[PDB]
C-alpha cells in the first residue's frame, strides 16, 4: 500500500470523512485520487478554512481535518488557531511541505523549521523523519487532537512521501481506540459530593467544555439537585446551560473584583469546564471573598495549574458532570427564581438598537437556532436577550480573535443542517474573514449572517471613552457596503435600516434556501 | 518622560513617521495621544496591514512600523511574514500584550509565550522584562530589522508599560547610527576582480537584494564592462535590471537542471543579491556543468551557508555592486545582443489571453509604472512582455504566499505617489487579502488592480496536468464578482471582457483620481 | 559514495581533522571506519568534550568538530555551549540520532525535537529530512559556525543515514569558500578615520573578538598612532592587547557608572570587538557622561542592536582593525605613560595570597605562556599581575559558566603545543568539569592546572557580604582533595601550602613531560 492509501484508510477508520482546505502544489500528491467517500470543502483563505473546520468540530463534537499549503498557508491560519487553542477545538492541521530533496536548499514553498511555526498554539506539532512514518504521525495527530484537553495539532508532510510504500504494520493504527473519559476516584469523589451536599449556599459556574462534552443536561440536573444558581464563566466561547432555566444567572463580567463580589456569600462555588477565570478587563480586587471556597473541575492541566485560587480536579467533563449529577442529594432548599424578562429599549423608526435586534431574533428565530457572536460591543445584551434552550446554541471567538464567527458559522451550519445558524457579526469583525462567504454560496450552506453596521470598532471606542484616551487613530470603519460584498461572493443580500425592514428581511432570510446576509443599520 | 513619549521620540529620531495597524485594546495606551507628526494607516485584517507595510518598506527602502493586537492579530499576519522573511523586508512588528498583572492568569487577550509565536519567520522576537526596557527593546527592533540581511522583527509590549516612567538614559538610543554598509577587504576584492577580468565568458545573475539596495545601475555598469549576459535569479521577488537592456536574458526557470544548462559554457557566473538558488519545481540534475565556477555575493549568511555550490561573499549588496562596477576592466568582447520582441499571440474578439493583457499594459502604462504580480500561471509571459526600465518596478510574493500583491500594491503606491502602481492579480489570489482594497479607498491611494479572471487556480490545474493527477478537488473558484467586491470596499470598478474593453478600461483607470479595479475575463 | 565517505571528504576538504567526542550507539555508523588522517579526542563527559573543543577552536582560530550522543549527551554539554555562544566560538556540534524507523515510537535514545534542544545557544540547529541531505547540512553547519559572528551550531543525524548513498552532486560542497572578511565602505570609513584623527582625547576599548581575529598587533598600531589609552572591555573572555604596553589601562570594571566615569573626558571612545558592554554587577548611572561619543566596531549584529549608546559598524574585526591602523594619522600628542608595577602584598610563611600566586606565575612562567582563569574572586588581581605580551594568552568563561577552563586549557594546549598552558582554577570551579583531567593524561597534553584552594565559593561569599545577606546556604566546599582527584585521572599531582612550596612545585611542573595539577592553599 502507499502512504496515501494507508493514510486515507486510517482517516476513514478513525471517523474522518471531510477535508477542509485551501490547496497548493505541495499537497497535490495528497489531494490527487481523492477518495470518493470523502468530501473536500474549499475556502479562499486559510483563516476561513480553519474557522469553518473549527465550527464544524465544535458543533459536531468530533475532530475536523484540515489541509493547508506550507508556511504561508499555515501562517494565514494562525489567528484562527489562537481561537481553537482557547476553545479546545480538536483540529488536525496538515500542511504540505516541499519534496525532501529540495528542503535543504530552501526551495520556494519550503516550510522552514515547520513544526515551530504554529507554536505555541498547538498541542503537538511535527514533521516525520521518513515517508513510512507518515501514517503513524497522522495517528498521533488524530489522538493528540482528540484526547482531553482537546485542541489543535500540526503535521507537516513532504510532497514526495505520499507515493512511497507504507509500512504494512501500519494496519495496527487503523482501529486504535484511545480514551480519556475519566473521572475522580470513588473515595475522593465521595468527599467532593459530601462537600456539595453540605454547602449551605452553593453556586455553579460553567464553561465551554460543558457544552463541548454535551454535559449541559447533567449540569441542569446538578443545579436542580443543589438548588444552586448557575453562571456562565466569563468571556464565554459556548453556552453551557438553558438560558431561561430558573437557576440561570447569565454571563459573569470578566473582572476579578466583579466575580468575587458576585460569589460573595456562596460558601462553595463549583466551576465546571472553564478556566478560573478568563478575565478580560482590569478590575483588581479579591479573587474570592472570605467565606467562599472554590472547587474547579477542568479537562486541562494548564487551567488547573494557573487558577489563582481553589482546588482543582483534572478529568473529563462529561464523565464528571454525569457522576456528580447522579450522586448529589436533592436539597430541601427552594429552587432559585428565574431571572425576569430584560427591559425593552425604546426604539424609534430609525436605526436599530442592538437590543432591538436581539429581541427580534429571539422572537422570530426557531427555538433550535444556533447563534454566533462577533459583535463585540453588544455581547452582554445578546446574552440577556436570547432564549437558548438547547446545547450547541452559541459560539464566540474563544481567544477574542476576530475572523472566527463568519467562517465558523458555515462550519456549524454544515455540522447541524437542521438547525438554523444565525451569525451576528459587527461591521468591523466581518472583514477579517469576509471571503468565507464564498464557501457558503458554493456548497449552499444556508447560514444567515446579520451584520451589525455601526460604522465603527465600537468596543474600542467605548474602551477609549472609559480611559478618557484622546486622539486614538483607526477606530472607525466607514464606507463598507456589505450587500455588495455578499454579491461579490454569491450570497443573497438584504438590508435592514429600521425595525420594519429588519422583520421583513429576517422573514425572507429564514425561508430562503441558501445563505443570506442582512446588513443592519445599528445605533452608533 | 513616559515610555510612550520616549518611544515615539525614538521612532521619529530613527526616521519612522507611519504606523501600519489594526487596533485593539492592548495597544490603546500606545495609540492614544498619537503624535500629530505621525500617520496611522488602518487596514481591516492583519495580513493586509503587514502586506501594505511590506510594500511600503520594499519601495521606500526603509523600515516600516506595524502595530497589531496580541496573538490573534499577530497570527493573522503570519503568512505575510513568510513573504517578508524571503524578501528581506525591514518590518518592525509590534503587538499589544495584556497588562502585566493579568498575564499569569492568561486573561483574554494575553499573547502566551509571545516571542515564540512568529518564529521561525523573524530575525528577532522579544517581550521586555520591564516597562523601562521598552524603549531599548524598540531600539533593538529597529536596528535588527534594518541591518543586513534586513528582515522582519517582533516586539510584544504589555498594555501597562506605556504610561510608566522611562529611563532618562534612554536618550542615548535616539541618534544611534548602525551600519552594515560593508564590502570585501581590498586584497580579496582584488582577487575577485582579477577573476572577473580573466573570465572568457562570464555571466551575471541578479536577485532581489540588488533592487532593494538600488544597486541596479551599478549592475548595469558591471554587465556592460564584462560584456556579460544578465539573468534574474529564479522565483524573483523584485526586478534588478532594465528588462530591455541588451544584456538582459530574463527570468531563470526555477529548476536545477534548467539553470545548469543555461549556465553551461559560462566559465564564471557571478550571482549578486540572490539565494543560490530559489528553485521551485523538481528538476533534478547537475547544480553546475563542468567548466562553470559560481561566485555569490549575498547579504545573508543563511543564503551563503545553504548554497550547494560556489564560493560566497557575505556583504552589503550596494557596497559590493558599486565597488565591482568601478573596479573591473572594460572587456574588448562584443556587447551581448538584445533579446528580440516576444511574439504577439493571436487574439480574437473574445476572452483575453494573458499575453494580450501584458502587451496592452506595456503599451499603455507610463514608462515609470510599478507592477506587482500575483497571477501565478502567467509569470513567465509577464516577465517577457513588460519593459521595466527603472528600479523598483516589480514585486512578487517572495515566499510564494498569496495575499501579498493586493495590499503590497497599496503600500508601494503610498511610497511612490508619482509612479502608477498596477497590480496584476489572479482571481484566486485576489481573495486572500481582499479587504485591503478598503485602505486604498479610505486614504485615496490610487493603485490599479487588474484581476485576471480565469475562474480557477490555474497554476495548480496546470501542475496537476503535468503530473497526470486526477480527481484533485478544490482547484476551481467560480462565482466571484470582483466588481461587486470593489464596490463593497469603495473602489471604482471596471470590466474588460475583450481587448476593446481592456483598452477602454485601462484608459479610464490610468486617468482616474483614485484606486480602480478592472476585472479581466481571461482565457482559461 | 556513501554519506559517511562524502561527509568525511567534506570535513577534510574544509580543514577539519579532529573529532572531539563522547561516543554512543547512535553515532557508531559515523565513527566506524574512522579515517586514518583524523584524530579522535575522547573526553568522559560532554561538558568536557565541548570545553576542550572550544579551547582548541579559540586558540587555533578555526572551527572545531564535535560528536555527541543524542539528547542526553547534547544536554550535558549545554552549559559549555552557553560559554561558546558568548565567545563566538566556531563549534560544529553533531549529535547522533536514532534510526529514522524508530524515531516515531520514541525508542530509547531518540532525541525528540532535536533541533530545539540547544536553542537558544546556537547560531543554527537542524536535523536533515533525508540521508542524502546530510553532507549538505554538514556544509551548512561548517559555514554557519565559521561566518562572522562565529559561533556554535548543531546538527542531529539519524544512525541509518551514514551508510546510505550520497548525492554525487555533493562534490560541489567540498571546496566552497565562504568569506565574511568585510569592512566599512571607503566613504564611510574615511568619515570614521577623520573623526578619530580629529578627537582631542580618544580612548580605545577592546574585546575578545580582537584576539579571535589576531587583530592585536593592528590595535597596538592604532593605539600608538592615536596616542590613546586602551582598556579591555568588561567580563573579558580573552586578552586583546599586550598588558605592559604603555597604552594599556587594564580590565574595565563591569558596571555602568564605573565605565562612564572611566571614559569621562574622552571625547571619542572607539570600541572594537566587544559587546557594549558586558556589564555584570548592578551599578546604575549614566551609560556615558556628557562629552563622550562612542563608536563600536562589532562582528555581531546582535551586539550592535543591543548597545544602549553609540554608533556601530558591523564588520569583520580583523579587516576593520587593519584598515583603521593603516589609515589614521600619527598624532603629535604624547604617548600614554605605562601603568606602574602593582604593589607586592605582604606574604608570611603560611597560606598564599592570590596576589602572591599571580606574581610568582608571572616571574616563573615562560613569556609565551597561555593562562586560563576560573578563579572567580581573583580576576582583577590576575589581570594586573600577568605580563601577557602575545596574542592568545588568556581565556575566561565568556558566559560566566563554570566548567570551562579545566577542559578548555587542554584544548588550548593541544592547539598550541609550544606554549605552556597554565589554568588557574578555583576549588569550586574545578569540580564542574573535573573528569576532563583524564583527557590530558590519556593524550599526554601537558597542561598545568593550578587549583586555588580557599575552601569556598569565595566570589559568592564576597557578594553576600556586600549585600549583608545572612543565612545563605551552600557557599563552602570543604573536604576536596585535588591531588587525589588528579591521581584518579592519572595526572601528576603536587601541593603548595606556602610560597617556598609554590616555587618548588611550579619548577617541577614547568619541567614535567605531562600534565600536572598543583593544589595551592590560598588565603580564605
Ligand atoms: C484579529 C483581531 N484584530 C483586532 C482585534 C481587536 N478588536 C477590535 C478591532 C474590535 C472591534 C470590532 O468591531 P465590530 O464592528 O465587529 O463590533 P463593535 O462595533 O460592536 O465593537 S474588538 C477587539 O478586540 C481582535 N480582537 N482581533
Ligand atoms: C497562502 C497560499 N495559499 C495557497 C497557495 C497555493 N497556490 C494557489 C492556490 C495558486 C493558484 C492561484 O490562482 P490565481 O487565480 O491567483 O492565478 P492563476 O489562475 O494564474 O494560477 S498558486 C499557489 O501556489 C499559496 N501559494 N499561498
Ligand atoms: C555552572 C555555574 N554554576 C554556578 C555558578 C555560580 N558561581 C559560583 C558557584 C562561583 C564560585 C566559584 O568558586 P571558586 O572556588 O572556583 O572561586 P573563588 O573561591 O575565587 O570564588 S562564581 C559564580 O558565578 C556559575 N557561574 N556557573
Ligand atoms: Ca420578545
Ligand atoms: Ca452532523
Ligand atoms: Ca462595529
Ligand atoms: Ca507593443
Ligand atoms: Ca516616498
Ligand atoms: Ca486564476
Ligand atoms: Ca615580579
Ligand atoms: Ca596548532
Ligand atoms: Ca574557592
Ligand atoms: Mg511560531
Amino acid at each position: 500500500a502507499s502512504v496515501h492509501g494507508t493514510t486515507y484508510e486510517l482517516l476513514r477508520r478513525q471517523g474522518i470523512d471531510t477535508v477542509f482546505g485551501n490547496p497548493g502544489s505541495n499537497a497535490l500528491p495528497f489531494l490527487k485520487d481523492f477518495p470518493e467517500d470523502f468530501r473536500y470543502i474549499l475556502a479562499l483563505q486559510e483563516a476561513c478554512v480553519v474557522g469553518i473546520a473549527d465550527g464544524y468540530a465544535q458543533a459536531s463534537r468530533k475532530p475536523a481535518f484540515i489541509n493547508l499549503h506550507s508556511a504561508a498557508g499555515t501562517g494565514n491560519a494562525m489567528g484562527a488557531l489562537s481561537n481553537a487553542w482557547n476553545s479546545h477545538s480538536p483540529l488536525i492541521v496538515t500542511a504540505g511541505q516541499q519534496t525532501r530533496a529540495m528542503i535543504g536548499v530552501e526551495a520556494l514553498l519550503t516550510n522552514v523549521d515547520a513544526a515551530n511555526l504554529p507554536r505555541p498554539l498547538v498541542k503537538w506539532s511535527y514533521e516525520p523523519a521518513s515517508a513510512a512514518e507518515v501514517p503513524h504521525a497522522m495517528s498521533r495527530a488524530i489522538h493528540m487532537a482528540s484526547m482531553a484537553p482537546q485542541g489543535p495539532v500540526y503535521l507537516s508532510v513532504p510532497y514526495d512521501d505520499w507515493d512511497k510504500d507504507a509500512d504494512p504494520q501500519s494496519h495496527h493504527l487503523f482501529d486504535r481506540h484511545v480514551s480519556s473519559s475519566v473521572r475522580l476516584n470513588d473515595q475522593d469523589l465521595d468527599i467532593l459530593v459530601k462537600a456539595l451536599n453540605s454547602a449551605s449556599n452553593p453556586a455553579i459556574v460553567l464553561g465551554p467544555d460543558v457544552d463541548a462534552a454535551n454535559a449541559n443536561a447533567d449540569c441542569v440536573m446538578l443545579a436542580e439537585r443543589l438548588k444552586a444558581p448557575v453562571w456562565v464563566a466569563p468571556s464565554a466561547p459556548r453556552c453551557p446551560f438553558p438560558t431561561r432555566h430558573p437557576c440561570f444567572r447569565g454571563l459573569m463580567p470578566a473582572g476579578i473584583a466583579a466575580i468575587s463580589q458576585l460569589l460573595e456569600g456562596h460558601d462553595v462555588v463549583l466551576v465546571i469546564g472553564a478556566p478560573v477565570f478568563r478575565y478580560h478587563q482590569y478590575d483588581p480586587g479579591q479573587y474570592l471573598k472570605p467565606g467562599t471556597r472554590l472547587i474547579s473541575v477542568t479537562c486541562d492541566p494548564l487551567e488547573a495549574a494557573r487558577a489563582p485560587m481553589g482546588d482543582a480536579i483534572v478529568a473529563d467533563i462529561g464523565a464528571m458532570a454525569s457522576a456528580l449529577a447522579n450522586l448529589v442529594e436533592e436539597s430541601s432548599r427552594q429552587l432559585p427564581t428565574a431571572a425576569p424578562e430584560p427591559a425593552k429599549v425604546d426604539q424609534d423608526a430609525g436605526r436599530l438598537h442592538p437590543e432591538t435586534v436581539f429581541d427580534t431574533l429571539n422572537d422570530m428565530a426557531p427555538e433550535n437556532a444556533i447563534y454566533l457572536n462577533e459583535s463585540t460591543s453588544t455581547t452582554a445584551q445578546m446574552w440577556q436577550r436570547l432564549n437558548m434552550r438547547n446545547p450547541g446554541s452559541y459560539y464566540f471567538c474563544a481567544a477574542g480573535g476576530l475572523g472566527f464567527a463568519l467562517p465558523a458559522a458555515i462550519g456549524v451550519q454544515l455540522a447541524e443542517p437542521e438547525r438554523q445558524v444565525i451569525a451576528v457579526i459587527g461591521d468591523g469583525s466581518a472583514n477579517y474573514s469576509i471571503s468565507a462567504l464564498w464557501t457558503a454560496a458554493q456548497y449552499n450552506i444556508p447560514t444567515i449572517f446579520v451584520i451589525m453596521n455601526n460604522g465603527t470598532y465600537g468596543a474600542l471606542r467605548w474602551f477609549a471613552g472609559v480611559l478618557e484616551a484622546e486622539n486614538v487613530p483607526g477606530l472607525d470603519v466607514p464606507g463598507i457596503d456589505f450587500r455588495a460584498l455578499a454579491k461579490g461572493y454569491g450570497v443573497q443580500a438584504l438590508k435592514a435600516d429600521n425595525l420594519e425592514q429588519l422583520k421583513g428581511s429576517l422573514q425572507e432570510a429564514l425561508s430562503a434556501k441558501g445563505p443570506v446576509l442582512i446588513e443592519v443599520s445599528t445605533v452608533s
